[PDB]
């Protein structure tokens, strides 16, 4: 505290704070007869001293501090978010007291003397008040009189007060409470509870103590976000540091307590050096019950009882300590928000010390605590199955905690039925799909958050999703088997497009940090052991490969001898995504796109700031092991040249995203995607148009691109390529990837090239070999350059400079200043001696496929490898082919004649639906030639052709095996 006035424009961010760590302290101070003033060492909040203010009833001292109390505007202008000017104080009382204390403001104010409020005093231990001098009082600029008047209605009466202050705070977070009334408020949870009720028994009873149970074994037998201390020499230490003593009438003393956000209040950054000093003796909470749950650990684990002793003791006294500091029940400590991160570890401490705090008698005050600080997770925490309700982060950082509130329940007939309810509840989460873009897992196995298909988030949901399902297994609270469907369903997608991270197509706003299906590991096992048949040997031989176990391993970990899963083989679409999986041996291809309900890229203030092309047609090739090792470096890498794309070479200035802060941009139509065949081949549809009037995004750019995949190739074509600039700068990438020791040879037509810097233009009839055993024959292009090169880039998060060797190849397609085109054939398998094979093949009036149309209405490719034809109907149209004569929306049809059958499949990628609306099926009407008999699709001869009625739901390839008619 300062001579200055409270909000004094040289710093109005500068908090003045009565701590009294200070010469003269009781200098500002003025107190009636009836009141008197002391300095206390029995307890603090910041310093080691309080204010003991003992009175008899409606007696008042007084602070004398100047306020220049600001505007919210001026405050919010100071600071740079919504604000308002607080007053803020922390009190003890030692003894409940039935009446209210009154915080008067005024000028020249004595006893006897604008605007005020009232705190209630009915409570024990520290409680912290706060409220906005703006907004609620019931200020002008001369005030200079704080005045706190005791109780009129009480006669006698006693109250320690530390650390008032006045700060800037955001004018979000003074939140009402049992001791003030604020205009904020944070409802308490209102418990749903699902009919019928199941009965206490001896059996429902044993399942809850055995849920319990398997919490435990969980978390003392690898957790991301805990940080993990086995060493109890490490914990004392760490513990002693508090300086914890119980005091003799109760409550203790010891280094206070605050939250993470708590903090903002005082404004660190701008606080007095004499302020932060003392400051920065505080304790923030997280570390604090990261610290009671390593203690709780140890405790379980501890086979000396002495020592075993001794951490109870100390997990007793911090839990009393943080008591006494206020966190409990009504005390809303002015704010809590983000309550997860400070406490997510001391709910799951009390599961290990549940009998502890039993016999100490703390289970209810430490249940009262922790349901009322949960209630700003009421949405989840009431149980209430909602469109919201699939929310993934709450099954990563929530679904284990509000399981352990639950089980922290006295009352055995209540916690029956909060945990029957939370058992309805997760499985109508895990079941429904939700509407429009709302988290959670869909009909395809995409799983969404940010309103999108969003591995970074789906792989932790799905680990701690499994393990709840694997907590109340073969209990009558087990969840029900329509949650486990449909959690196994999105569990084998993520297996199969990983490998074992998922692409960089699908890496959200980090590419080049994916996420990997070895952090979901033990979520395969926990999801195979609680199958309703256990063990589902389809997830444990997936978890047995992702954790690089033997067969001979499997009957320990799972009760019979299963195979660790091969990798999986065929074509599977993901139109949740707008992307689908290629595989054959050992490599995956993500083959992507975007449309009006998929976002091409996340791109946040300081994420993905060049992913403008992420979803641009890609088709980026990962054989199973690390990107990394696979040339997938960040460092110098070209952010123009994502594999298969067509994009606009920009200067990194000119492809960084227009919006400072989030881009997520959407598609200028629903159709675009992939579809499948015998789950063997796929084919994707990109439609590549740009919004009218985006900076930086050149609304003439377009192009249509397909790519039809089968067994160890790929075709891919494209057409009708436009930009505002005669194609100039318009390319599609072949390939890149970083040149390395283990990277460092091209093959061109026979030639190993391994020279750096080399370049060199190839045309039809051509043909390489990238470092990772990927073979491209040209097939249409006039100039495809080639180059081994320096690269300078920028990395993603903050545009820090980068540089890297790189191997690539693209198509320029500035030869063509109009409608533009390309054609070329990848072999995932390439050898110079097949490729050389492939390429006389080609000369061979292309004995490899042959494109039937390729116009701004429909691309078709027959593959003449595979003996199967895609059609992309990128408008509705009438053909003529010998399979398919027309189709009556956008969509994705293919054909095998296969021997006395014809197998059609169709889709349509776009998922029609909104951001809000669910997705509906979409009817699709494909004529075929000929006179067809047979899948949910309906055909009826008409004519001399059959009319096929497909049913696009959520862009799912439906199919049907014909047979012909005489
Ligand atoms: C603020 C922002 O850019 N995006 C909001 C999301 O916030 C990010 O994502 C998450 C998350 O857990 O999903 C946490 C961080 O705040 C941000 O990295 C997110 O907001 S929220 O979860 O923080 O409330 C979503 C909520 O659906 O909204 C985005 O706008
Ligand atoms: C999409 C996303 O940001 N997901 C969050 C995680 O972030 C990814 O994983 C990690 C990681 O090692 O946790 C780091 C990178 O930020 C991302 O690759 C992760 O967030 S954070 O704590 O790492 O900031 C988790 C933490 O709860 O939240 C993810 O889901
Ligand atoms: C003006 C407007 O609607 N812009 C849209 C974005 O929303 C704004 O920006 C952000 C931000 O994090 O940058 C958050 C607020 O919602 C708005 O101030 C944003 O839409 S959404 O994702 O927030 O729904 C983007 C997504 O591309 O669309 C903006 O341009
Ligand atoms: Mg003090």
């Amino acid at each position: 505290a300062t001579s200055n006035p409270a909000f004094d424009p040289k710093n109005l961010m500068q908090s003045e704070i009565y701590h009294f760590a200070q010469n003269n302290p009781l200098a500002d101070f003025s107190s009636d007869k009836n009141s008197i003033l002391t300095l206390s060492d029995k307890r603090s909040i910041m310093g080691n001293q309080s204010l003991l203010w003992k009175w008899k009833g409606g007696s008042s001292f007084t602070l004398h501090k100047k306020l220049i109390v600001p505007t919210d505007k001026e405050a919010s202008k100071a600071w740079g978010r919504s604000s308002t000017p607080v007053f803020s104080f922390w009190l003890y009382n030692e003894k409940p007291i039935d009446g209210y204390l009154t915080i008067d403001f005024g000028e020249k104010l004595i006893s006897t003397s604008q605007a005020g409020f009232k705190v209630k005093l009915d409570f024990t231990g520290w409680r912290a008040v706060g409220v906005s001098l703006n907004n609620d009082l019931e200020l002008g600029a001369k005030v200079d009189s704080i005045r706190f008047k005791a109780p009129s209605n009480v006669s006698q009466g006693e109250i320690y007060i530390d650390r008032i202050m006045f700060s800037v705070d955001d004018a979000r977070y003074q939140w009402s409470d049992y001791q003030v009334k604020t205009r904020l408020s944070e409802p308490e949870i209102q418990f749903h509870n699902v009919k019928p009720q199941l009965p206490v028994t001896p059996e429902n009873l044993a399942a809850i103590d055995l849920i319990r149970q398997r919490l435990i074994n969980e978390f003392v037998g690898k957790e991301t976000n805990l940080a993990l201390e086995e060493n109890i020499s490490k914990l004392k230490s760490d513990f002693d540091a508090l300086n914890i003593h119980t005091l003799a009438n109760g409550g203790t003393q010891g280094r206070h307590l605050i939250t993470d956000k708590q903090i903002i209040i005082y404004q660190p950054e701008n606080l007095n050096s004499q302020d932060k000093q003392l400051f920065d003796n505080y304790v923030i909470l997280g570390n604090y019950t990261t610290l009671m749950f390593n203690i709780s650990r140890a405790y379980v684990l501890e086979k000396d009882p002495t020592q075993k002793a001794q951490l109870k003791q100390m997990y007793l006294l911090m839990t009393k300590h943080l008591l006494d500091q206020g966190f409990v029940k009504g005390s809303a400590l002015v704010t809590t928000h983000h309550w997860g991160y400070s406490s997510r570890w001391w709910y799951i401490s009390t599961l290990l010390m549940s009998d502890a705090l039993k016999e100490a008698n703390l289970q209810t005050q430490v249940y009262d605590s922790l349901l009322w600080y949960s209630r700003e997770f009421k949405s989840s925490f009431d149980m209430k199955v909602s469109a919201d309700s699939s929310d993934l982060d709450y099954f990563n950082t929530l679904s284990r905690q509000h399981l352990a509130l639950l089980l922290l329940e006295p009352d055995d007939q209540k916690r029956i039925n909060l945990v029957n309810t939370f058992s309805h509840y997760i499985t109508g989460a895990l079941t429904q799909v939700p509407p429009g873009g709302k988290d959670g897992l869909r009909p395809d196995g995409t799983a969404w958050r940010h309103e999108g298909n969003y591995p970074g988030y789906s792989f932790p949901a799905f680990k701690n999703a499994s393990q709840l399902i694997y907590l109340l297994r073969d209990t009558p609270f087990s969840v029900g088997e329509s949650g486990w469907n449909n959690l196994k369903k999105a569990m084998v997608s993520a297996w199969i497009y990983s490998n074992p991270e998922v692409g960089l197509p699908l890496a959200g706003r980090h590419p080049f940090n994916s996420p990997s299906l070895k952090s979901v590991a033990q979520g395969y096992y926990w999801l195979a052991m609680s199958a309703k048949s256990s063990p589902d040997k389809t997830l444990a031989s997936i978890y047995l490969a992702i954790s690089d176990k033997t067969q001979n391993e499997s009957t320990a970990i799972f009760g019979e001898t299963i195979t660790p899963a091969s990798l999986p083989q065929g074509f599977y679409a993901f139109n949740g995504g707008a992307f689908g999986i290629h595989r054959w041996q050992d490599k995956m291809v993500t083959l992507k796109a975007y449309n009006t309900n998929v976002w091409s890229s996340e791109i946040y203030n300081k994420d993905n700031r060049y992913g403008r092309y992420q979803s641009h047609g890609v088709a980026q090739i990962v054989s199973n092991g690390s990107q990394l090792s696979q040339g997938y470096q960040q460092e110098g890498w070209d952010w123009n040249r994502m594999q298969g794309a067509t994009t606009i070479h920009l200067p990194l200035k000119d492809l960084d995203s227009p919006k400072p802060h989030t881009l997520m941009q959407r598609g200028e139509r629903g159709f675009s995607g992939t579809s499948s065949l015998e789950g063997q081949y796929g084919m994707m549809a990109f439609d590549l148009i740009y919004p009218a009037n985006l900076e930086r995004f050149d609304p003439n750019f377009t192009a249509k691109k397909s790519v039809l995949a089968a067994d160890n190739h790929l075709i891919f074509i494209g057409s009708n390529i436009n930009s505002s600039d005669k194609n100039k700068n318009v390319e599609t990438t072949l390939f890149q990837h970083a040149i390395t020791p283990t990277l460092n040879t091209l093959w061109i037509n026979g030639q190993k090239i391994e020279n750096m810097p080399y370049q060199t233009t190839l045309q039809q009839g051509d043909w390489l070999i990238d470092s990772n055993g990927n073979g491209y024959l040209i097939t249409q292009a006039e100039k495809v350059n080639v180059s081994r090169q320096h690269q300078v880039s920028a990395e993603n998060k903050n545009r820090q400079p980068t540089e890297g060797n790189f191997s690539s190849a693209w198509i320029d397609h500035s030869t063509r200043p109009k409608d533009a085109s390309y054609e070329y054939m990848v072999f995932l398998d390439a050898t110079p001696e097949k490729m050389g094979e492939m390429a006389q093949k080609f000369r061979e009036n292309n004995g490899l496929y042959q494109v039937l149309r390729k116009d701004k209405d429909v691309h078709i490719i027959l593959d003449k490898l595979s003996n199967v034809t895609g059609y992309a109907f990128y408008q509705p149209a009438s053909i003529e082919d010998k399979w398919i004569k027309k189709v009556n929306k956008p969509a994705i049809v293919m054909t095998h004649r296969q021997k006395d059958t014809l197998i059609v499949s169709a889709v349509t990628p776009d998922l029609n639906m909104t951001r809000q609306k669910a997705a509906t099926p979409v009817t699709i009407n494909v004529t075929i030639n000929g006179k067809w008999q047979s899948s949910e699709v309906k055909y009826q001869v008409s004519g001399d052709n059959t009319e096929l009625t497909f049913t696009s739901y959520f862009g799912i390839p439906q199919e049907i095996k014909l047979s012909p008619l005489p």
